[PDB]
């Protein structure tokens, strides 16, 4: 039902396989701080975790995940996997508990993107679980 298939969104593995990024003084899974299952993702300092997917282009579709901030603030969105990256949508949060997070976006004609759970700052610092991407229609 439109549902994009996002392997290790759940960061139910307990690695970050399926999973990239850079830097961050903290970029590492978490059992603690999990919002289902035993593990989610955690993000603190300079840094981000990314994902890559593939979608159908010029098509609408909803980025949705769970997201706890514990200090600072988060940015939660998607772009193009590019020089120059077009970023589609974006979201800056500082909810203190996990809360659903949804961006609608549209594609392009590129269909490679890239999602990405970002910390600008070292007093940045949050979690994410459940990091899905579906086609409305």
């Amino acid at each position: 039902n439109g549902d994009v298939q996002i392997p290790n969104g759940d960061f139910e593995t307990g690695n970050l396989s399926g999973w990239t990024g850079w830097g961050g003084t903290i970029r590492d899974i978490t059992a603690t701080n999990a919002y289902e299952g035993g593990f989610a993702g955690h993000i603190k300092g300079a840094g981000a975790h990314e994902k890559e997917v593939s979608l159908r282009p010029n098509t609408q579709y909803v980025l949705s995940a769970y997201i706890k901030v514990a200090s600072g603030n988060i940015i939660f969105g998607i772009k193009e996997n590019t020089a120059n990256a077009q970023a589609i949508a974006s979201t800056t949060l500082n909810n203190t508990e996990y809360q659903k997070v949804e961006l609608s976006f549209t594609t392009g004609s590129e269909t490679n993107l890239k999602l990405f759970l970002f910390a600008q700052q070292a007093t940045d610092e949050g979690f994410g679980d459940n990091f899905e991407i579906t086609s409305l229609g």
